[PDB]
């Protein structure tokens, strides 16, 4: 039900979450240590577990209520741990092969995003990968209205309950998005040697940075 609603609200959910899973699987070993930052109910972690049965997952979020859903999702999984922490708090030491995030980092001020990317690189192994599945701003107000129309078109085509879309729009008023190429450049500024946009559907994009390759 919850997973079905996320697909209704998020254009190209399968392409964008699937691209995050595929780029991690091509970048890290079967036995990778992975941090899911702002894991919420653990949706991105779950997609990774499906592909990587032998990976160690650490799910981190500031919300105990969201992580209770992650605890239920991963009830019988002996290779999943949960950490309660704000993005702004000290990150877990690691090292990690991958740090992943979906629809969470846009809740930080821009300066805090730039600093977070730098702090993430510090806990990555050499060659390690950072992946973000993210809500991104259009480069102009005119294109932002077109991004919004395309988002609405997906939500309508997906037969989304009107009250859930209204609730979704209200939550997005608190978001601090920026365009995908600005935050990809912030990965270069943070000292990632390669950064790329893997996949994109207007307002939603999957991008990654590599710590040495
Ligand atoms: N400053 C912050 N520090 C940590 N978690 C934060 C945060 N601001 C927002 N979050 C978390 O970010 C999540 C956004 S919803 C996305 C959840 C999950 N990654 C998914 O893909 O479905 C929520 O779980 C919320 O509690
Ligand atoms: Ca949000």
């Amino acid at each position: 039900t919850y997973d079905a609603l996320r697909r209704q609200l998020i254009p190209s959910f399968d392409l964008l979450y699937g691209s995050a899973v595929s780029v991690v699987a091509m970048s890290v070993p079967a036995t990778a240590r992975i941090l899911d930052l702002g894991a919420g109910t653990g949706l991105l972690g779950a997609a990774l577990r499906e592909r990587l049965p032998d990976a160690e997952l650490l799910l981190q979020d500031r919300s105990q209520a969201m992580l209770e859903q992650a605890r239920q999702r991963f009830a019988d999984d002996d290779q999943v741990a949960i950490r309660v922490a704000d993005h702004l708090d000290e990150l877990p030491a690691g090292p990690f092969d991958a740090v992943v995030s979906a629809l969470s980092i846009h809740h930080l001020e821009h300066q805090d995003k730039q600093d977070l990317f730098t702090r993430i690189r510090k806990i990555l192994r050499p060659g390690g990968i950072f992946v973000n599945v993210e809500q991104v701003l259009a480069p102009t107000s005119e294109l932002e209205k077109m991004y919004d129309r395309q988002h609405e078109a997906h939500v309508l085509a997906s037969d989304t309950p009107a009250e859930e879309w209204a609730a979704g729009r209200e939550r997005m008023k608190h978001n601090i998005p920026i365009d995908v190429e600005t935050q990809i450049q912030w990965l270069r500024d943070a000292g990632f040697t390669t950064a790329d946009c893997l996949a994109k559907d207007w307002r939603f994009a999957t991008y990654a940075g590599w710590n040495g390759s």
